[PDB]
């Protein structure tokens, strides 16, 4: 194909059948679908340092080193037991899976997908198997972070000085760390509780200092919420002074303190939400919602927390992702097979792409930011 | 050229040549030497969206369209009386430069270069001229922010219903604002002022509330300073809590209370500084110094405020560039036809590239992110 800017570059996910589509987000246009991505029922991506690359993670412990700019799948390999938790180094030579069975973390080369490392967690006592491993992130100085489910832990996995890592672990952090979120300046790890209520953060420019307890209310409590019903961390956003997320199974917005972690409003919603999102100019919040809501999402005003504009973009959306500089928003609206490009200052809709049951969209900018 | 990613591109500006280098971040090399850009003794640039092209604003007025995938000029054009200060638009359609003769910010089709909109600033009595015009940015909002210099005023530029801009015009702002900076998230316009103490600073969220005057003793006070001995904004970086920058003629970089613009601290370091910047995580505070004592890079710890290293890349260093996640720092150093990569978790330098009297150094990343 033709030389191309890789800057605008962004990967659909076509959740039914494998596939994805490259888009090219200046024109609003889709420049190919590639297939044989296997089971992207579920699935989740990061990109190389270069953007020419995204790495797919799909459900099927599936990882794809996709080629953005010849269009093709460049290597693939299938791994059993690994979950869509994926991260890549600081420096893009290192690619990090979680994986449920046995359980624990492996780490690729990013160029070749061979493994260079493999880290299993606590064997469980009594069992021929490890702890789960949920909340993989990346963090500044070359650090991979994780927690583990069944035996309550946090790890930190450093590979500064080489291809065997300097493995630091927090034990009895909390029952059953179920997700985990880096905060966008690459400081804070949070992961959420599922056997208790609260959040274990770990200051990671302070390792020494152990982890903390924060937010001591936020869970199900003692409501039989299965994991899958839980907040996804990802769809936490956390501004300077100010979180939004969304509340554990009731229909509201809550904001917080980012500084002390107490709540301090709470915002009602069109339903239950399921990512709470910031325009990246952090003037507008930006919700969508579980079925039967999920033909909805609501836009709010950081500032004075009421709901500016319901959109409804048509049934079935999964996901949005803002352009680097926030002039677009990108909706996925599965049930009406679109991808759908809006201007987020208008509120009006700008392009419409047919799409497979689309779900997850991202844009390449994320190759140079911390966490994604 | 073959196929490669733009996300680790960069540009170096060889400043006595009229030239640049295109470089490969990941591997550390220089990929092409472009020659034809006229005087880049002064520079500066911004990217496409797609990280493809770079757009060199020269001393000589020259607007250059600059293809980093094919290594060639696209387009150019010498622009009588602008400036090096230019910018590009929050959807990547728009590139503005100010201008001194006559006066004003001229704003160009960032495809073409076709120039599509003249914005003539206040005139001046008796002279057959308009303001000069400095402190140029983009906002969020397809928004242009600059100040003019002789008859002290901040305009806004909206360009959000197409190449017709909205203005709006705040004047008594401060007497002979110099330069400004946009601040990290987009939300604040400040201009430092010369013929008086303070900065301007307007909140772009609430333009309706006017210009307030902040940090009021930050200036030259009774000395005569000319204007380019003040500290250039570019070199202040801005923090949630606080800012790091150049003291006004002394040996020290200040800290400020981003939240109340005061001065909390002052940290002695090697020589009058010139950029103070910081590890994209943070946690360090990188500083530059003039001339006789531009030999020196002195490493600060963002938390305790002490020098942690005093580093010695060379005669000339003149400036530095993070890469996206900072896994790598980037030195020019003039007077040794040095450009040197370093290891900014290790404070050591890890590889160099020859160079003719290397200055600015620009990598793509840059194309995400307002005001830059």
């Amino acid at each position: 194909p033709p030389l191309r800017g890789s800057g605008d570059l962004g990967v659909l996910i076509e959740r039914a059948d494998g596939s994805v589509q490259i888009l090219d987000g200046t024109a609003k246009t889709s420049l190919a679908r590639v297939e044989g991505l296997g089971d992207l029922s579920h699935a989740s991506l990061v990109f190389s340092r270069d953007q020419r690359y995204a790495y797919v993670f799909g459900r099927d412990g599936g990882l794809t080193k996709l080629d953005l700019l010849a269009q093709r799948i460049d290597k693939r390999l299938i791994q059993g037991g690994n979950s869509i938790g994926g991260a890549i180094s600081q420096d893009g030579r290192l690619v990090a899976v979680s994986n449920y069975e046995p359980g624990g973390v492996k780490v690729f080369d990013s160029r070749t997908l061979e493994l260079v490392a493999e880290i299993p967690a606590t064997r469980l006592p009594g069992q021929d198997r490890n702890s789960r491993v949920v909340g993989l992130v990346d963090a500044p100085g070359q650090r991979f972070v994780f927690s583990l489910f069944d035996s309550g832990e946090i790890w930190i996995a450093d590979f500064s000085q080489g291809d065997t890592p300097h493995l630091t672990r927090f034990r009895d952090i909390g029952k059953q760390p179920y997700d985990a979120l880096i905060s966008p300046d690459g400081r804070y790890y949070m992961a959420g509780l599922f056997g208790e209520d609260g959040m274990a953060q770990l200051d990671l420019w302070h390792p020494e200092r152990g982890v903390r307890r924060v937010l001591g209310d936020y869970g199900r409590g003692q409501r039989k919420l299965p994991v899958y019903k839980m907040p996804h961390l990802e769809g936490w956003t956390i501004a300077s002074d100010q979180a939004f997320v969304p509340a554990v199974g009731h229909h509201q917005v809550l904001v917080l303190d980012a500084r002390d972690w107490k709540q301090t409003d709470a915002i009602d919603v069109a339903g239950q939400p399921v990512f709470v999102m910031t325009r990246p100019d952090d003037r507008q919040i930006w919700v969508n919602f579980a079925y039967p809501d999920n033909d909805k999402v609501q836009v709010i005003d950081s500032e004075t927390h009421e709901v500016i504009e319901t959109l409804r973009p048509g049934p079935g959306v999964l996901h949005m992702e803002f352009s680097g500089r926030g002039d677009q928003v990108w909706i996925s609206v599965r049930d009406a097979d679109q991808l759908q490009v809006w201007d987020p200052y208008r509120l009006k809709r700008i392009g419409s792409l047919p799409a497979r049951s689309p779900s997850g969209i991202f844009f390449s900018h994320r190759a140079q930011h911390i966490g994604l």
